[PDB]
């Protein structure tokens, strides 16, 4: 996820 609130997460794992 990106250092935003609310952060956004790919389908990914770990999401980033």
């Amino acid at each position: 996820c990106t250092k935003s609130i609310p952060p956004i997460c790919t389908k990914s794992i770990p999401p980033i």
